[PDB]
C-alpha cells in the first residue's frame, strides 16, 4: 500500500505572536493551506494535526490525537507481523523530536508506544500466544553509527535474507515499561542537532498449538525515526540522500523515469530501505513551522510530503508456516 503521510503544523510560540510574525499555516480537515507574505497552495494529506494555542489542554490534545490517528496503527501493525514505520521530518523547531518523544510533561510516540506494548503483551499472553520483546537505540551522525544503549562505530552491512542492519548494535530484551523507558531515558541522555535517531522495537509474537505442542513465531518490527533538521558533505548525506530517495519513489509511484533509487549512497537510506518502497508499512509525520519567517523551509516539507505519499511500499506479514497456521486455527474458533 502506499506511505500514509500525516503533517504536524506545530502552533504559534511566544516569539511569533510577540514580534507580529504572520501566521501563514491553515489546515482544514487534512488539507494544508500555505498563504503567501503569490497565491494561496493547498496541499491535502491522510492527516493533518494542528493546535488552537500552547496551552496545557491543547497540547494534550495533540499528543493524544497524533498516538490515536499514527499509534495505535502502527502498534496494531506489529502485532499483525508487519514491519512498520513512523519518521518525523521537518526543519530545526518544528516538532520532530516534541512528537516522536515528547517531555516528561507531553509524552510523544515512543513513550505511549512503549506503554501500550506491554499493556497489550501481558494482557494477550494466555496458552496459546506468548511475547518477547527486544529494543535497540541508535543515533546515525556525519555517516557514522552510534549505539545509544552502549565498538565505537557500527557499519551497515545488508544481508541477503536478513535486509540491511547494523553490526553489532545491542539488542536487548525488556520486560516491562519501566525496563525500555530506563533504557530510553539513558539513550536519550547519550545523543550529539544534525543527527537521526531511530528507536527500533522487536515484537516476536510466539503462538502454540496446545492439542499437537507445535508452535511458530510471526515477528513484527517498530522502527521509530527522529530525524536531523531538514533546512540543513558528510554531515548532510543521509538528509541529502532521502530527498532524493522519496523523489525517486514517488516518480515510480507515478510512471516518470523507471529511476535511481540511491539507497545505499546513505547510511540512513540504506537502513530505511524497506521502509520507503519496501517490505513496511510506513507512515510520515511532516513536522512545519506556522509562521511567515519559515514560508519556504515550510514550503519544501510539503513537498517531499507531497511527494512521499506516492510511494508504494509491499508489506507482507512475517512468520514462519507454523505461525500461520496456528494463527488460522485461532481466527477460527
Ligand atoms: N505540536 C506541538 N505543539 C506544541 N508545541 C510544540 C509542538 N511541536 C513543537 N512544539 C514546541 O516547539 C519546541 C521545539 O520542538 P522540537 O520537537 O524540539 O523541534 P525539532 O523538530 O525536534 N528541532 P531539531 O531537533 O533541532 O531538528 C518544543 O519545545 C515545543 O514547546
Ligand atoms: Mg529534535
Amino acid at each position: 500500500s502506499k506511505v500514509k503521510v500525516a503533517v504536524r503544523v506545530r502552533p504559534m510560540n511566544r516569539r511569533e505572536i510577540d514580534l507580529h510574525t504572520k501566521c501563514v499555516v491553515d489546515v482544514e480537515a487534512n488539507k494544508v493551506i500555505l498563504n503567501p507574505i503569490g497565491q494561496p497552495k493547498i496541499f491535502a494529506y491522510d492527516h493533518c494535526f494542528w493546535s488552537m494555542d500552547e496551552s496545557v489542554r491543547e497540547k494534550c490534545a495533540g499528543q493524544d490525537d497524533v498516538f490515536k490517528c499514527l499509534g495505535e496503527n502502527i502498534l496494531q501493525n506489529a502485532f499483525d507481523g508487519y514491519n512498520a514505520c513512523i519518521f518525523a521530518y521537518g526543519q530545526t523547531g518544528s516538532g520532530k523530536s516534541y512528537t516522536m518523544m515528547g517531555t516528561a510533561d507531553q509524552p510523544g510516540l515512543i513513550p505511549r508506544l512503549c506503554s501500550g506494548l506491554f499493556e497489550r503483551t501481558q494482557k494477550e499472553e494466555n496458552e496459546e500466544q506468548s511475547f518477547k520483546v527486544e529494543v535497540s537505540y541508535m543515533e546515525i551522525y556525519n555517516e557514522k553509527v552510534r549505539d545509544l544503549l552502549d565498538r565505537q562505530t557500527l557499519k551497515v552491512r545488508e544481508h541477503s535474507v536478513l535486509g540491511p542492519y547494523v553490526d553489532g548494535l545491542s539488542k536487548l530484551a525488556v520486560t516491562s515499561y519501566k525496563d525500555i523507558e530506563s533504557l530510553m531515558s539513558e539513550g536519550n541522555k547519550s545523543r550529539t542537532s544534525r543527527s537521526h535517531a531511530v528507536f527500533k522495537i522487536t515484537l516476536t509474537h510466539t503462538l502454540y498449538d496446545v492439542k499437537s505442542g507445535t508452535s511458530g513465531e510471526k515477528v513484527g518490527k517498530l522502527s521509530l525515526v527522529d530525524l536531523a533538521g531538514s533546512e540543513r558533505s558528510n554531515i548532510n548525506k543521509s538528509l541529502t540522500t532521502l530527498g532524493l530517495v522519496i523523489s525517486a519513489l514517488a516518480d515510480q509511484g507515478a510512471g516518470k523515469n523507471k529511476k535511481f533509487v540511491p539507497y545505499r549512497d546513505s547510511v540512513l537510506t540504506w537502513l530505511l530501505k524497506d521502509s520507503l518502497g519496501g517490505n513496511s508499512k510506513t507512515a510520515m509525520v511532516a513536522t512545519v513551522s506556522p509562521a511567515a519567517d519559515n514560508y519556504d523551509e515550510t514550503l519544501s516539507t510539503l513537498r517531499y510530503a507531497d511527494r512521499a505519499k506516492h510511494i508504494i511500499n509491499h508489506a507482507v506479514v512475517n512468520e514462519d508456516p507454523n505461525a500461520r497456521i496456528i494463527r488460522d486455527l485461532h481466527h477460527h474458533h
